[PDB]
């Protein structure tokens, strides 16, 4: 004669990750690193560039 | 990790032609540039033709 059976089951996390890379050259970290020292006419559109 | 590319490229004119030719016979010269000298009668059909 059968009697009925219960069942207990566990998993776990699993643990990933995305890694995306981005890159810019010193001209233009020198281009917007002025605080208020620069300003001229040709700067400008170099800085929007 | 890679890093976002960018592509610049330049493409070239190249210049060709197209050419057709168109003849008068030397009569027709002759015949066309009267100015005023003959005023006939059969020469008119020659000249319309």
């Amino acid at each position: 004669v059968d009697q009925p059976v219960h069942n207990y089951m566990v998993k776990r996390i699993h643990k990933r990750s995305l890694s995306a890379a981005f890159a810019i050259a010193s001209e233009a970290l020198s281009l917007l690193s002025n605080t208020y020292v620069d300003g001229t006419e040709i700067d400008s559109s170099l800085r929007i560039r």
